[PDB]
């Protein structure tokens, strides 16, 4: 990985000694990216409900994640599901019940720097993946992105600045999530991520990240050319606003 400071620096050395999981995959893959472009043209809104308990900016809620996961499935594009520990409380076998529950597509989020941590992501029954520019090198973004497709997987790859969308671009990345939130420092930032918005091809599934907890927000990103939002905090704090988001 990249040269790293504070938080993200532990994160990926847990990442990097997190011991692989073996499991046999039932259900087949079901693309994500493909089921929010055709939200977009049945005009749904494509929301990515995500799944977390904690979070390093102080979330902090209890709530099943399997009821929850069903609640959402009724509504929503895909699910992310925070399989981080230690950070997020995340974990691989919420997981694997939550793929053995739902039958929409499901993203595992993480902090992936080796491929038998997608490896494991297949195994568990996720449809597909984050990769994070700011914290891999161009090669083993490049290595990850090819690795992930060979399961049949679109990567969903994440963007905070200008030089990682120009990293993303040159490696032929479909599927980009443009996070408002520095991952580094944790500020969110909406007008670098309007602005990053304005820059991506029109014929890449984009995905706004972070923040958003109202509708006009939403309807504020459609017109600038998002195709789909993940949403977590405001998502687990009231279950309910995901109706207010999709009408």
């Amino acid at each position: 990985p990249r040269y790293l400071k504070g938080w993200l620096k532990d994160v990926v050395q847990l990442s990097l000694r997190r011991p692989s999981f073996r499991a046999s995959r039932q259900r087949p893959i079901i693309s994500l990216n493909e089921r929010i472009l055709e939200f977009n043209k049945r005009n749904i809104t494509a929301i990515i409900a995500e799944y977390k308990r904690k979070s390093p900016s102080g979330l902090d809620v209890e709530r099943d994640p399997i009821e929850y996961s069903k609640f959402m499935e009724r509504y929503a594009v895909g699910l992310s599901i925070l399989t981080e520990e230690k950070y997020f409380n995340g974990s691989y076998e919420t997981l694997r019940k939550i793929a053995s529950s739902v039958s929409i597509p499901i993203l595992m989020k993480d902090f992936i720097v080796k491929e038998s941590q997608i490896d494991d992501a297949y195994n568990l029954g996720a449809d597909t993946v984050l990769l994070i520019v700011k914290i891999l090198t161009e090669r083993e973004l490049e290595s990850l992105l090819e690795y992930a497709r060979s399961y049949g997987m679109e990567p969903l790859i994440e963007i905070n600045d200008e030089n990682d969308l120009d990293i993303a671009l040159r490696i032929g990345a479909r599927f980009i999530g443009i996070n408002s939130r520095d991952l580094e420092t944790l500020e969110i930032n909406k007008e670098n991520q309007r602005k990053l918005i304005s820059m991506i091809p029109s014929n890449v599934v984009k995905v706004a990240e972070s923040g958003i907890s109202e509708r006009n927000e939403i309807e504020e990103l459609r017109k600038l050319g998002v195709n789909a939002f993940l949403i977590g905090s405001s998502l687990m704090r009231n279950p309910e606003k995901i109706k207010e988001f999709i009408l």
